[PDB]
């Protein structure tokens, strides 16, 4: 029959752009058809919306012309039971992996067949029309109730309605859903298919509310607003029907409007009679915003003329005003600073499948660190990520699901008037579906799909429709005639990337070009693909001093956080740079700029301290009181002004005495830290009695003194072992140290077949820097007075030529003392070095260690500002970075001392420490694959790298960070216990 | 199988707005597919390109569920033997006639099946691809070849092409068409079905030219041009493969480029490899208009690097600039003045398959009365006719098919979004196809269907594909967003309309409105229903004085000439309202105008003549040589000046010595004529030695003078009867006259069922005009010295109010000559009347009417600025307008003498004279039942109301042509031969 597979799967909908749907209904905002008003102003569970989620049969199958007929009517026996929403390889049926002819797909079409039966009961049968919904399902679908075929679908990312009131019996039904993998729709969307969003059932009446939108309307000073509302019923139109809109804060109402049905005259032939324009007056209007995001409570209710209701539907409504003017992006008329981030949907251990505790602690964790936007990375999200941005306040960028990244034009869909419909399906079912959230502030348009006329179509059609939101699209150069915003991904603060016909401006550079007027607010920047996120800084800097530079969105959120949601320790930097609190040193007064546009600091507490190396003076704590965008002048207590050497050091934070809806009493807001004075240490070391013995074969230089020994390796010129009592302190003898185990931003997209030159470790490699052989060439031992100094000279060559020339001198005093002062110079032809330092492996392993220098948190030259100078003892697991791809991790820069075991070195370097070895690192492809070695590994640098992060395709090193001086000194002092 | 009808009639794709298409090509230029360039510049015919235009099999069904499966097979027995290019309503199988649910058709949905059997040679099918184009089918159609199911196609008005090459066989093969009468893309295109347009067969190359565009770039003053060539591929793409872009004038070579495949780099993943952009120069280019189309030839070679040639293209290519500038819409920096008229492709007795003979005939005509616009009336025109307005000069606006004026809320479908691709289609496959013709001057959005976010989106499309032409669109108010231009749809000179929501402004009040700067150009004006077009002259004054009314399209071209192409009187008020010579007298000197923007005037010559009272008394010839917009001073020779009594006109006309492409030697295409000067008539006539006799009975007033005699009924107070010799010259008595029979402007919307009261017709019924009684008052009659006086005053009555009185004095002296004087008062508060005059019935009929009066054509008093002062003699059916619907016509005014049979009357009147009474005229409902009444019906008119023509729904008679004095006054002296 006409039902069979076999006529069904003739035409190959999935095969034609021109087919993107077949017998689906409108889209609309979400409904939940209640049937009574008090349940709808609740947000009460409606008994008319059905959840069909659950135990559903499935069969798989490797193209779509392998299901027997036989699925049609009866349930495959081999067919295993799983729960609908989820991926069909989380279950091991075909591979996904992360990574030609446009309207054509591989025949071998891999084939999910889903099956239910489910009860059906008679009231729902008797009047009403009854749907299912369809969430999301990944590619395209045909439909079957009870061996009827219904209609087909694609645009994965958005919910497919059909209507199922002439299909359903009384009792048990079978709905059978043929799932493709590929279809046309793949081309805009360019893995991991099944129905991975929740499929429900909805029961309306015969006369329904079928559509609503609201807007809300302002007077200059906010202090006014009209809410209008458009009501559009389907059904049979009658005169006595009637449509309540109620406007509720808490349980008191606010507004109230009612009208029968029938529009204003709209043109010559009249206007809608099954549509209702209702205005209600809000007189001093809660506005919303992600700082505070109030809200209200609209309930549309569809009845009659003597009171009876017919059916209930209810939003949430913000008022809030985005406007640009003159280039500046306005929320409420004031202009925004966006503290974004890019989160895709991506369960820790469920694949697409997204549920609502993920959404919530994803929103807790990234207010908590101080974001306030968020972009649904390149697709329509799970609709209740919207209602949790409304009421945990969170600007949104809503993306339609268009990606054509692939294509070799790259606009050779998008300028293609054939794809005009498949596309504008795509944006305008995503504005029907979304537009009435107040957490929603954007439209974008989609993904790096070039720019064609397409794109300025859609753009066009969307501000005709929604011109209470600006549109954005970055492709084609990030600033064409289909944005409102100067939208860049990855451009760079100082430096341009003038790439042909795209070029990417530094961001200071393309405010001001000749014509340009609007907005600039990356989409994305500041790559966070491993340990990286260096330069955030410069970002944060220039993003405060321009106007028009409103901010952006990192990133990979989750990324930012690991799959677990373990916190990256870029994260820390990110919400030092994104704090809502400037700090600013003048004598002994702090001044405290709010950089929050609405609400005052009324839960805010400034608490100071002063530290000489660690060691608490003197501290305080001071309420703030700060008007939105004021200032609060805190002058400081008599400071203490010690004698005694070191460096005082003043930090100020803020904490949040009281808790919130997203975060605990006690939160740490933002903080700052400055140097307030130094005492130079002029004091000298007493005299020793004894003196250091020295003893000489041709095969080592051997010290003495008392229960220590120290002994050089003549052959190598290295400190080979050292001696407390009998007992080794040295598995791997000290020596130079100028590579590291490259890192995501060192390697780029250079690849062991297709390698790209121009990375930082493939200009390492080739310059021989891994391979460099340290030869000896001078080494000398001495008595002096009272102590024992060797000198020695490394050369390091490859294939003929110097590379680094290393000059160290060891002085052991009658102390114990051993001070090793390092001068290197570095060939200014050859690649600047990764690193300058020393590296050992200890024999011994120590459960903790305690160093004076910066931060808890790893820190490296370029990502450094959210780390503080004080005393810290961690555990040696806490000095690891799990990295998932191992690479050079856990440095603390800035340190005065650091203290592990019995030994201490002193001085002024960066160091890591851990169980592993930069070799180790480097040659482990594979977190899990690492092994912890005898001893540990300590590296003492006296000068690093920086580590990049604008992209993870380029070099993204800043020259300031770069090791090009040339000639480089360093000193450290160290010694055991006693 | 999967192709009868049961499986391809299932998914009802006619009932889907979501399928406007199934397998059907991409839209582009005409194409021929030649294979040597030398038949490509010479537009020689193509052997590749097949006309299957011919007999064809045709059946018909009521519904498509009706179709017997074995006519996919073999044809039908009693299957009809048609001529393909037809609608099959012209054949009587479903009636046609003039004059719900978007989604939903009827389910009887009258079915045409059309089958041809035909051979395909083995050359096309060994290699190539082979392809079939129906230039237009009449809603849907589905395809099958060789009982294989090809695809599906809407949209009537544009080519559907089909891939046929893996279903065609060698020798005979079977195509079969199934034509619905009504589908979804019915309700945008809100009759006539059937294949109304050429099929042809197209064989093309493996490798081949799939798109070609061109545009044309100018410096400052074009003086020099860049033609720029973009050129697509499909097929296999090779190394060797060149493209050739020529450019000849003639014979001659101009320019000429070449290069390999591969574009410029258009984003970061590169360029086009499918398509080349050709650059050429062309210094001094012969530019394209309506008055000098000049025209060249570009030649697309696609061939290998050797030179031997794949396949050619060729099109004609207009080098012309069109823009908006500073509210003007300028072609070659010139402001147009758009002399247009609207076109429906009608042909006069084939319905709506349109010939080239038909196009050449309506284009020479409209040329001729100096039109220089056309504008395809709602729908894509036949593709020959876009070319013989480039051949030709004819600036054409080029529309879209969608039209829903229909929906109630009037933009029901053209602002969902669900029927956002069924109009993208139609727009973007008409701009594919159309773009290169240089007559194409401005794209239109479609006709009638609100105000959409979809006419938004659509118009954004236009505008980033094509930036060369402006976009208009009528609807939603004819100023929205959506145009380019102010185009409103029958808006007046002066007096407003302001409609709710949609106000149709007078254009001089349009164009000054607060923000407004576009150009306004009427898309419809100047209604020519019935006798019509009384106000062109007040339109061309505003055209004239006003920059930026910048002129209109006159709605129906066929309308302004009959079905048969016989030329409305109208049309030659059109004529001079649009001549392209303006003229000015000051003494004796005439100051000639062009309005001509680019050509001198070399094919001119002025004749003038001064003639008094028809007889001419001086002429001459003076060649005209004005620069375009210039001025050119012509002294007169010394005029006469004669002493007899009398009026000197002087007439000046513009004669074209030589034929042009479009009109014959001798043409008149300018003309203008002024009062010189009048001699008043002082002279008396002489005293007579007769007197006339009057003789008085209770029943009558009898007057006799020689031969003659003239009788009054005393009863009725009306010249009743008039003798020469023996034989009575009256059928009917001479009685006022205050009524016409209805125009269609009179009538407008008013139905029997459904009564207009507004309108003219409807009041005047109201009012009683049509049935009141004339009553005697007073009748006297005396003896004067030399002649008898009759004097009779009448009121007219209507349900106890008098409407109007006339008292007339009659006297006939001794020279038989019988003056009568009539005064009128009107009722100020009954409706004006339509006419005051006199009505007779002559007894005798005459070949030929002479009159000393305006125009040899019918001419009204809002219409009669074409007429001219002569004296003319035409026969009786000369003063007879066969308009299709009966009704006044005929009238002559500005009438001194007027001469029929022996019967003369002079005076200053209007006058009809015919061989049908106006009550005949009033109650006959088509013009082919009018019969001849036994005499001439005579109608002197001292006052004529005018005719209207702004539109044919609304009183359109201005103020100053209505009959609202209240008290009229006029003289008519009425002499025989003597």
């Amino acid at each position: 029959i006409t039902d069979s597979l076999a006529v069904v799967l003739q035409r190959r909908d999935w095969e034609n752009p021109g087919v993107t749907q077949l017998n689906r209904l409108a889209a609309h905002p979400p409904f939940a058809s209640w049937r009574n008003s008090e349940e709808a102003r609740t947000d009460r569970p409606s008994q008319q919306l059905r959840s069909l989620n659950g135990e559903w049969r499935f069969a798989w199958f490797p193209a779509p012309e392998a299901v027997p007929e036989s699925w049609l009517e009866c349930d495959l026996p081999e067919a295993d039971t799983v729960v609908v929403p989820s991926n069909w390889q989380m279950h091991g049926y075909d591979a996904p992996i992360y990574t030609v002819n446009p309207p054509f797909v591989p025949t071998e079409n891999p084939t999910g067949c889903y099956s239910l039966t489910f009860n059906v009961d008679e009231s729902w049968l008797q009047e009403g029309q009854t749907r299912i919904i369809f969430d999301g399902v990944n590619s395209a679908f045909h439909l079957w109730c009870n061996g009827r075929w219904v209609g087909y679908g694609q645009d994965s990312r958005l919910p497919s309605e059909f209507d199922l009131s002439a299909f359903l019996r009384a009792g048990e039904n079978r709905l059978a859903v043929m799932v493709l993998r590929w279809s046309d729709g793949s081309y805009l969307e360019d893995r991991m298919s099944g129905i991975f969003r929740d499929v429900s059932l909805l029961h309306k009446p015969t006369t329904q509310i079928s559509d609503f939108h609201v807007a809300t309307r302002f007077n200059d000073d906010f202090s006014r607003a009209v809410l209008e509302a458009e009501v559009q019923m389907c059904g049979e139109l009658r005169d006595y029907l009637r449509v309540t809109v109620s406007l509720w804060q808490g349980e008191t109402q606010v507004a109230s409007g009612t009208a029968p049905f029938g529009g204003e005259i709209i043109d010559e032939r009249g206007g809608y009679a099954d549509r209702v324009t209702l205005r209600l007056n809000v007189e001093n209007p809660k506005l919303w915003s992600a700082e505070i995001p109030n809200l209200y409570r609209a309930v549309v209710e569809l009845h009659t003329a003597d009171g009876t209701l017919i059916e209930a539907e209810a939003c949430d409504v913000g008022f809030r005003e985005v406007r640009i003017e003159n280039g500046l992006l306005l929320l409420n008329g004031k202009p925004l600073l966006i503290r974004g981030v890019n989160r895709h949907e991506h369960h820790p251990l469920h694949g697409q499948v997204m549920d609502e505790q993920t959404m919530v602690q994803d929103i807790l964790l990234m207010k908590q660190n101080n974001f306030n936007a968020v972009r649904c990375s390149h697709y329509p999200n799970h609709p209740l990520w919207y209602t949790l941005c409304d009421r945990y306040g969170l600007y949104v960028v809503d993306e339609a699901n268009i990606e054509t990244h692939g294509m070799v034009p790259m606009n050779r869909l998008t300028d293609d008037p054939r794809w005009l419909p498949a596309m504008s399906e795509r944006v305008t079912r995503m504005v029907q579906r979304d537009r009435n959230h107040p957490s929603v502030i954007i439209w974008s348009l989609g993904n790096e799909s070039g720019h064609g006329a397409n794109h300025d179509a859609l753009y066009r059609w969307i501000k005709s429709v929604d011109p209470s939101r600006p549109v954005q699209y970055e492709g084609g150069g990030a600033d064409t005639t289909a944005t409102d915003i100067i939208c860049p991904m990855y451009a760079r603060v100082d430096e341009d990337q003038p790439f042909p016909a795209v070029p990417k401006w530094s961001i200071k550079k393309w405010l001001s070009l000749p014509g340009e007027t609007r907005p600039l607010i990356l989409c994305e920047y500041a790559h966070a693909m491993g340990n990286s996120l260096g330069g955030f800084a410069k970002y944060w800097q220039a993003f405060r001093q321009y106007p028009r530079l409103q901010g952006g969105f990192v990133w990979d959120w989750v990324g930012l956080v690991f799959a677990d949601r373990t916190p990256h320790p870029a994260l820390t930097e990110a919400k030092h740079q994104q704090q809502f609190f400037q700090f600013r040193l003048s004598g002994q007064t702090i001044e405290v700029t709010s950089e929050y546009l609405f609400r005052h600091s009324d839960n805010e507490l400034l608490h100071w301290m002063v530290a000489l190396d660690g060691k608490p003076l003197a501290s305080g704590e001071v309420p703030l009181d700060v008007a939105p965008q004021g200032k609060q002048l805190i002058e400081l207590p008599e400071l203490p002004q010690p004698e005694s050497a070191g460096q005082l050091w003043l930090t100020v934070r803020v904490v949040q005495p009281n808790a919130t809806a997203w975060s605990e009493a006690g939160h740490i807001s933002a903080w700052q830290q400055w140097r307030l004075a130094e005492n130079l240490s002029v004091t000298l070391p007493a005299a020793s009695h004894a003196i250091p013995h020295l003893t000489t074969s041709e095969m080592d230089f051997c010290i003495e003194l008392g229960n220590k020994r120290w002994q050089f390796n003549r052959q190598s010129g290295f400190l080979s072992q050292m001696w407390i009592g009998d007992k080794k302190q040295l598995l791997t003898p000290l020596r130079d140290q100028f590579t590291r185990a490259p890192l995501d931003n060192d390697i780029g997209v250079s690849e062991a077949t297709r390698i790209d030159p121009n990375a930082w470790v493939e200009r390492w490699k080739a310059a021989g820097h891994y391979q460099a052989e340290a030869a000896l060439l001078q080494c000398t031992a001495d008595t002096l007075a009272d102590a024992v100094l060797i000198t020695t000279a490394h050369a390091w060559q490859h294939q003929g030529k110097t590379l680094f020339i290393s000059r160290k001198t060891y002085r052991i005093d009658g102390s114990g003392q051993m001070a090793i002062t390092v001068d290197v110079e570095v060939a200014s032809d050859t690649p600047h070095p990764a690193r300058i330092g020393l590296n050992c492996q200890l024999a011994q392993v120590a459960e903790r260690v305690n160093w004076l220098g910066l931060g808890p948190q790893e820190n490296y030259p370029d990502r450094l500002t959210a780390a503080c100078f004080d005393r810290w003892d961690l555990p040696l697991s806490d000095m690891y970075t799990p990295y998932v791809f191992p690479s050079e991790n856990g440095l603390r820069c800035g340190t005065r001392e650091l203290n592990y075991g019995p030994h201490q070195w002193r001085g002024d370097f960066q160091f890591n420490i851990s169980r592993y070895s930069q070799q180790q690192l480097m040659e482990t492809s594979h977190r899990h694959l690492l092994h912890a070695e005898e001893g540990t590994w300590l590296n003492i640098d006296g000068f690093h790298m920086g580590i990049g992060g604008d992209d993870s395709w380029s070099p993204s090193v800043s020259a300031e960070f770069q090791l090009s001086a040339g000639r480089y000194h360093y000193q450290l002092v160290w010694c055991q216990k006693g």
